[PDB]
């Protein structure tokens, strides 16, 4: 029955193109447009997804540019809410579809260099992960979440290793140190393994999306950060601190799992002969 909130959906996705209004405005609109790409999904199924898909590539790039640029500009409550929308948006596009998905938002930000910047970022994300300027914590996970989705599909693996995704992580140094030569400790290892997790599944992602083209990237990716995946494969009081134990080892599990993932997915095993 969420018609009557479709055009409100229409009216939002006008302001925005048109950018006029503080970011505030603007963080009003990527707020409503969230919670209706998210609640529209939980031959009629699919039109209503297509009903809205229809709506967002009416405006094409003059709508996912304003979008992009608030997603990196100076307001930080309004660059959270455009970074949930894009993860949003390019997930309802996704629904929308077979794995030929040939997404025309995936495409549009490829064409926008947003997915370049996109992995650009990266290079300082340990920095930016660990620390509460700088942006919110539930902006840098919206950013890794908008990586890990455009790389479970053809064409956006593609543009992510197109704009050196394995550089950038070799930049950032997350993998190439040890985790535990380094606030309680436990906590702050379930912090930094949980980043691990999830940059490894964008590495993976990418790696198992695409052929054997980048067999050779993932490869190197595991031999030049070696010993961590072997360090990773090898293995208050009673209130917060056994709940944190078990967290942590949960991330070392996940992450292991990863590693696993990306070592057969290459094969890692088969080359070291």
């Amino acid at each position: 029955m969420g018609d009557k909130l479709f055009q409100l959906f229409q009216l939002c996705l006008s302001a925005i193109s048109q950018c006029s209004g503080t970011p505030e405005l603007r963080s009003l609109y990527y707020s409503i447009c969230y919670r209706y790409l998210t609640a529209v999904v939980d031959r009629s199924v699919t039109n209503a997804r297509a009903r809205t898909l229809k709506a967002i590539t009416l405006y094409g790039d003059r709508l996912l540019n304003v979008i992009c640029d608030d997603a990196y500009g100076s307001d930080t409550t309004c660059q959270t809410a455009a970074m949930i929308l894009l993860n949003a948006l390019v997930h309802t596009s996704r629904a929308s579809s077979p794995a030929d998905v040939d997404c025309p938002i995936i495409d549009a930000l490829n064409r926008l260099n947003f997915i370049g910047v996109l992995v650009d970022s990266l290079k300082e994300i340990l920095n930016e992960w660990l620390a509460p300027a700088s942006p919110s914590q539930q902006y840098t996970s919206a950013k890794l979440a908008l990586l890990l989705q455009l790389c479970q599909t053809r064409q956006g693996a593609k543009y992510v290793l197109q704009a050196n995704l394995f550089r950038a992580l070799e930049q950032s140094g997350v993998f190439a140190a040890d985790p535990e030569l380094v606030v309680p400790r436990v906590v702050a290892l379930e912090r930094h393994y949980a980043l691990l997790v999830a940059l490894a599944r964008v590495v993976g992602a990418a790696v198992t999306a695409r052929g054997a083209h980048n067999i050779v990237q993932g490869r190197k990716f595991l031999t030049q950060h070696r010993g961590l995946v072997v360090h990773v494969l090898k293995k208050m009081t009673r209130r917060d601190e056994i709940l944190a134990q078990q967290a942590l080892e949960e991330r070392i599990e996940e992450l292991a799992e990863a590693f696993m993932l990306l070592i057969t997915a290459t094969g890692f095993l088969e080359y070291e002969s």
